[PDB]
């Protein structure tokens, strides 16, 4: 498998599976695009995705993720991941919350 | 029961069911003593509640908790409940975490 920290500038058709750290707050481009910048992130480290429009508001952290065929560049200074777009990004995992009754737990 | 809008500074035999909203934050005294105020809630509004060292950190957002015996006064402006002497924190409910393998679902569909 390719890992976080193998991924450097210029690097193509990049197949990697990650966990979203954090989603970041979006801002809107010139022409009314959304982004988002997420951290995402493996064993190996951390790294910045950028994601626009509708696909942000697909992503929470906790999400387990495959990218396909992406690439890295740099932007403003930060390296970043980004969707080709022949791939794909594909959610194979998520956190849920499930509600449990406690038996009168006491705090003291 | 009792309700969070109907409280009062010196209400005191506070019975109510609340749910955390906020494990809000830590206050730590010179004698060693740490105090953490939560923001907590029902149905008809918000409240305040401060509790002392180790009641209040396995309190968690989204736990369904039980005060019992409980008293109202004003901390740094904003109405508070604290745990009275004889009273007590029940924890009833509660949301925990688990994993859910995903179906390979493309995010351009």
């Amino acid at each position: 498998e390719t890992f976080v920290k193998d991924i450097k500038p210029g690097l193509k058709n990049l197949n990697l599976i990650f966990i979203v750290l954090e989603t970041g707050r979006v801002t809107k481009t010139k022409d009314g695009h959304e982004v988002r910048t997420c951290k995402v992130a493996d064993k190996t480290g951390s790294i910045n995705i950028s994601v626009w429009d509708d696909v942000g508001n697909l992503i929470q952290p906790g999400d387990i993720i495959r990218l396909t065929k992406g690439y890295a560049s740099v932007f403003k200074g930060c390296l970043t991941l980004y969707t080709g777009r022949g791939g794909d990004l594909q959610k194979i995992g998520e956190f849920c919350m499930v509600y449990s009754e406690v038996p009168n737990f006491s705090h003291h």
